[PDB]
């Protein structure tokens, strides 16, 4: 198989707050926040998939680097038809989150969380309790959280 050179620096914050530093010691990090809040609603141009949720970095600097990362971040997500997490780009310069993953539904939760424990290790289960869960992802500055 090919091996991706954009693999980014993994770092956990805590049970809900995580960090992808930018590959090759990149001055930025993709956030990641496990939680409940719904920050977001659905509009008529920002809806999204797994396939282009790359576009919720458009008016990003070295946007591409950002969507190799966020490329290795879902693989083995993406490719699947029955992942289908409703996910809306939000507008970065009027402060919003780039992106809001709703993982509401417990197969979708169950697939982020077990990725994630695939990249940073054991954590709590946000999928035992029930109600509404959200990731919710940003791009945050690097200040050396590790
Ligand atoms: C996790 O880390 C974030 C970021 O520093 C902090 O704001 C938050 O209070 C922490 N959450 C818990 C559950 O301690
Ligand atoms: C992603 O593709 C879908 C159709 O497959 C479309 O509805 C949506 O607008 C696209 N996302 C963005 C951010 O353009
Ligand atoms: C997330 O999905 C659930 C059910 O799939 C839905 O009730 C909820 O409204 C969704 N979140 C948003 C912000 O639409």
């Amino acid at each position: 198989s090919y091996i991706t050179p954009y693999v980014p620096m993994p770092c956990m914050i805590n049970d809900t707050h995580f960090l992808l530093r930018g590959p090759f010691e990149a001055s930025w990090a993709i956030k990641l926040e496990i939680t409940d809040v719904t920050t977001l609603v659905v509009d008529t141009d920002n809806v999204a998939n797994p396939t282009n949720i790359s576009k919720c970095f458009a008016n990003n600097q070295d946007e591409r680097l950002l969507g190799f990362t966020m490329e290795w971040f879902l693989s083995g997500l993406e490719h699947d038809h029955h992942f289908t997490p409703q996910i809306i780009c939000g507008n970065v310069s009027k402060g919003e989150v780039n992106a809001q993953v709703n993982i509401t539904m417990e197969d979708h939760c169950s697939q982020v969380f077990l990725k994630m424990r695939r990249i940073f290790g054991v954590f709590k289960n946000p999928c035992t309790s029930h109600g509404k869960q959200n990731v919710l992802i940003s791009v945050s500055n690097w200040t050396n959280q590790c």
